């Protein structure tokens, strides 16, 4: 009924950076999204786990890498998980 | 085997644009795609549904709203509901 589920997003830069904040590594977590921010924009949510950076997967990989691949561009391709809830009806 | 796909596509423009062409709208389809053509190397299929460009939801909108979305920049960030064939090897 609630559970964890992938999904991907793309973020577009803009003049302010991406507009999120991750923390951790093994693995990341988003942990807060700047209102207004492309990240909000992209669909981006607090608590999001970051599984994929650019189609490269991360979950196994350090704090500063990711942020290097979360840099390395204008935009980034990134999957997430995240909470999802099933409803029958 | 074979279903049902959300995904997440960037096209960079091509020396001719972006190599793809959109009917409709509501939701705006992808009606086909230059064979060798950007789109095509972005893995953008013919049949594909265009649920958002460059962030914005565009399954409520006209089909002009769409065109001017995806001409606005030099890459465009496509998210994009499509068949998809798999198999467990």
């Amino acid at each position: 009924m609630t559970g964890l589920v992938q999904r991907c997003v793309i973020i577009q830069k803009d003049q302010h950076g991406f507009g999120f904040t991750v923390s951790g590594d093994r693995i990341v977590l988003v942990q807060s999204v700047r209102p207004g921010g492309a990240a909000m924009k992209a669909g981006v949510k607090e608590g999001d786990r970051i599984i994929k950076v650019n189609g490269t997967m991360v979950t196994n990989s350090s704090h500063l890498e990711v942020v290097k691949l979360i840099k390395s561009g204008a935009y980034v391709a990134l999957t997430l998980l995240g909470s999802s809830t099933s409803t029958t009806l």
